């Protein structure tokens, strides 16, 4: 049950559709979609403590959190939110997000370590689901 490692993406689907439901104009979606197809992901895990750095040419995010403890991060479209991660199963964590200001689509994410050694990340916005699959570099 160790997510630690440097991960590279091998499959991504419905990412643009995700941004579309968030109301991002076409020009910006193009820039985001292009850069998001080549992320560099670093994860450091110790017990329930996580450090996840996701880097792209146009944006880098770093989150630090303890499963079960509320923290603050940003939605995919850059809006400040309060998040809470819980273990849904032994190798699957689910995160429920809550906007700090205003309204918007219900968003969340999940990260799961599969039995073949891969990592599946799913990001949701209302009914749209983006699936991203990684493998260690
Ligand atoms: C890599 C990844 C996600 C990458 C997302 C990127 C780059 C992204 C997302 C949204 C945006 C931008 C970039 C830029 C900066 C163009 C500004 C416009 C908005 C609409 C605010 C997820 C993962 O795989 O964990």
């Amino acid at each position: 049950p160790n997510f630690s490692g440097n991960w590279k993406i091998i499959r991504s689907e419905n990412f643009e559709e995700l941004l579309k439901v968030l109301g991002v104009n076409v020009m910006l979606r193009k820039i985001a979609v292009a850069a998001a197809s080549k992320p560099a992901v670093e994860i450091k895990q110790e017990g329930d403590t996580f450090y996840i750095k996701t880097s792209t040419t146009v944006r880098t995010t770093e989150i630090n959190f303890k499963v079960g403890e509320e923290f603050e991060e940003q939605t995919v479209d850059g809006r400040p939110c309060k998040s809470l991660v819980k273990w849904e199963s032994e190798n699957k964590m689910v995160c429920e997000q809550k906007l700090l200001k205003g309204e918007g689509p219900k968003t969340s994410w999940t990260r799961e370590l599969t039995n073949d050694g891969e990592l599946i990340l799913t990001m949701t916005a209302d009914d749209v689901v983006c699936t991203r699959v990684y493998v260690r570099e």
